[PDB]
């Protein structure tokens, strides 16, 4: 099934992004939303998580309290490996549940990381470092310090747009952005069918 990898820096986009291909029909993977969905009120995993730690790991709604997890994890590295064995599983699973349930011509494929070989196609979005550094700060409310550390752990603008079959600078107009965006859109539909032949 024809798969578009989306990439990008850390806010860069991405999801915004991917939420519009989503508006438009697209099938969207992304592990990192999946990680949270097994782990949202209600679910096996989440109980698991407090009966092992505590009630205190669930908050006011029911949600899992990352801020006490990041300080049990911190103090306790053992935990990380168990909390890795109990979500990993659960993400492959419900990753392929949602290909294998999806009817749409083509696939997006959220990766930060880049699994270039992986997809039939690469799409980055782009924007400047500094975009990059205070996006972060609003989206996340961390601070810039981590903001700049975050940033230099990853791959580089110029190694993305290197890897990049078709690149979105997500800047500007948003209307300009979400045209852009249906643009390729009627690109990857097109390459789907003609990859069906
Ligand atoms: C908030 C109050 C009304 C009830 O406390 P509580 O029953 O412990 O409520 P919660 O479990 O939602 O609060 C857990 C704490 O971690 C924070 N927290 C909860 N979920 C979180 C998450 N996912 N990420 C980060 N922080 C989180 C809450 O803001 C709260 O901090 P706070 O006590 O300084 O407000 C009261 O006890 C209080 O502390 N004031
Ligand atoms: N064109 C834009 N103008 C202003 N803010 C934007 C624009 N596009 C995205 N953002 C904002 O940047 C923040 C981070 O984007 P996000 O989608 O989280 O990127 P990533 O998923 O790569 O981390 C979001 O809060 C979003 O609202």
């Amino acid at each position: 099934t024809y798969t578009v990898a989306l990439t990008g820096g850390i806010g860069s986009g991405k999801s915004t992004v991917a939420d519009e291909f989503a508006h438009l029909g697209v099938t969207v993977i992304d592990a990192d939303i999946i990680a949270r969905q097994v782990v949202e009120p209600g679910t096996p995993a989440l109980l698991a998580i407090a009966e092992r730690f505590g009630p205190q790991m669930i908050n006011d709604d029911g949600s899992l309290n990352r801020r006490r997890l990041r300080e049990r994890i911190f103090a306790h590295s053992e935990d990380k490996a168990w909390l890795n064995a109990l979500l990993h599983p659960l993400i492959q699973q419900e990753t392929r549940r949602q290909m294998q349930a999806s009817t749409s011509p083509y696939l997006l494929w959220v990766v930060p990381l880049l699994l270039t070989d992986k997809a039939d196609r690469i799409l980055v979005v782009d924007v400047p470092k500094e975009t990059q550094i205070e996006r972060t700060i609003r989206r996340d409310g961390v601070s810039r310090e981590h903001a700049e550390h975050i940033l230099a752990a990853q791959a580089t603008r110029e190694q993305r747009l290197a890897a990049a079959d078709d690149v979105i600078e997500n800047m500007g107009s948003a209307d300009a952005v979400a045209s852009h965006v249906a643009r390729l859109h009627d690109k990857y539909l097109m390459l789907a069918s003609q990859a069906a032949s």
